């Protein structure tokens, strides 16, 4: 209950899915034309059992210049181009690529996933091998559940590009109205009542950013899985209105417990679906929170769990 860095501590016997962020690692090491063939391989047959679900009309207005400004290039300009992109070289396309939302990243890529298919952006050299690190690389990302393959490929994407500044412009897809109050569901978790617990699952439910925000304390943290914690209210909001619209949070059970000073530890375990997957990849999920006497979240951390096995009384 004392410092935000030493709450990651609670609950440690839980086991996070930290194969994602080794094989990310591993990834990252990779030749960069190496790296766009492993994802144009993992895409390919990931698309044979699962289709993404198309980017917004906000997100692809935003990326539409760089998308046709790749599409105005040569071939090999285009293969310099994403080789940029994945190298984190600085360029005015990276600097605008690191500008980006998430979804706004996904959404040009998704783009040029289509394009590369189509024949009408340069595709990956006809009967390419990849290098002897980039092919295990592989291998492991298809052994993991589907909900560890999809975090593998979002982390990729949103690690591409060039970010120069601290205070750099931000753009992200306009923030959703919140869910009319008559139409939101709430839901059930089997050991929890506790309000906090339950408003924080409702809201996020419902995009109800605002409500959602007036349950932590000031200087209070959320941690995204594999990430550090996001501290205080301003920066937990802009977290929640860039990059937390139209999830569906399913929680099942959990058990609570006293924590030093009067503060409550709680931990949830259930699923997640992503608005880009729908209810074809449930993501096995825990949140820890510690909450503070007056039931305020001081801490929460949502984290990827390493296998279904993780989930309380599997
Ligand atoms: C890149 C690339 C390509 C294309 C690649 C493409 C098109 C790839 C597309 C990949 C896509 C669309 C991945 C989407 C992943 C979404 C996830 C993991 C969301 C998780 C959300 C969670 C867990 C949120 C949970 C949460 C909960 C519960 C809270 O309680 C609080 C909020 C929080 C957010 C933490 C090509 C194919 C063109 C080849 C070349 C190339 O490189
Ligand atoms: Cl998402």
């Amino acid at each position: 209950p004392f410092t935000i860095d030493s709450a990651r501590g609670i609950f440690p016997n839980t086991l996070a899915a930290d194969v994602v962020p080794a094989t990310i690692a591993r990834f990252s090491q990779l030749n960069a034309e190496d790296q766009l063939a492993l994802i144009w391989f993992a895409y390919l047959e990931m698309g044979k059992t699962l289709t993404i679900a198309a980017p917004g009309a906000a997100s692809m207005q935003l990326a539409e210049n760089a998308l046709k400004e790749i599409q105005a290039m040569g071939p090999l300009q285009q293969t310099q181009a994403m080789c940029d992109l994945a190298n984190r070289a600085d360029t005015p396309l990276c600097r605008t690529y690191a500008s980006w939302s998430p979804n706004i990243k996904l959404g040009f890529w998704y783009r040029l996933g289509e394009l590369m298919e189509q024949g009408f952006v340069a595709p990956i050299p006809a009967g390419y091998q990849l290098s002897a690190n980039a092919n295990a690389v592989l291998a492991t990302i298809q052994g993991l559940e589907s909900g560890q393959q999809i975090t593998v490929l979002r982390n990729a994407v949103v690690d591409m590009g060039f970010t120069a500044g601290k205070d750099g412009k931000r753009i992200a897809e306009p923030v959703v109205p919140p869910q009319d109050t008559a139409s939101r569901t709430k839901v059930s978790i089997e050991g929890v009542t506790n309000a906090t617990v339950l408003n924080y699952m409702d809201n996020l439910n419902a995009n109800d950013f605002d409500t959602l925000i007036e349950l932590f304390t000031s200087d209070g943290a959320l941690q995204p899985p594999f990430q550090r914690p996001i501290v205080g209210k301003e920066n937990v909001l802009r977290f929640f209105r860039e990059e937390c619209q139209n999830l569906k949070l399913i929680p099942e059970r959990g058990v609570t417990e006293p924590a030093e000073d009067g503060f409550t530890q709680i931990k949830v375990t259930g699923k997640v679906q992503t608005p880009w997957f729908g209810g074809n990849v449930g993501m096995n999920i825990a949140w820890r929170f510690l909450l503070n006497p007056e039931g305020k979240i001081f801490f929460v951390a949502i984290d990827l769990l390493a296998s279904p096995k993780e989930l309380l009384n599997f």
